[PDB]
């Protein structure tokens, strides 16, 4: 599925996502665009080390996932990669959630602190009624 705007903004909120950990829906959706373009089945395998990026919010085999194809790999997610493809984003949501509970917390994606640290946000939320 890909969200129209405000459309994955209300999702998000009613999934719990603004203020969680600190994190505003302006800075999830800023996430969501740059690493997806809103779009729940994008992939982008990495031959480098083999891992694939899965979803909406892009997150990896490598640490989150398990697609049973990297060599070495964790699931910190607890969740079959599968799971982050689905159109409804509540299990993406809730891995979402859980890498911000390490330190780097909103941080651990390249792209948010890249494209989203330290800018102007709240064109990703304005008229959506959030």
């Amino acid at each position: 599925k890909v969200f129209e705007r405000c459309e994955l903004a209300r999702t998000l909120k009613r999934l719990g996502m603004d203020g969680y950990r600190g994190i505003s829906l302006a800075n999830w959706m800023c996430l969501a665009k740059w690493e997806s373009g809103y779009n729940t089945r994008a992939t982008n395998y990495n031959a480098g080390d083999r891992s694939t990026d899965y979803g909406i919010f892009q997150i990896n085999s490598r640490y989150w996932c398990n697609d049973g194809k990297v060599p070495g790999a964790v699931n910190a997610c607890h969740l079959s990669c599968s799971a982050l493809l689905q159109d409804n984003i509540a299990d993406a949501v809730a891995c979402a959630k859980r890498v911000v509970r390490d330190p780097q917390g909103i941080r651990a994606w390249v792209a948010w602190r890249n494209r989203c640290q330290n800018r102007d946000v709240r064109q990703y939320v304005q008229g959506c009624g959030v």
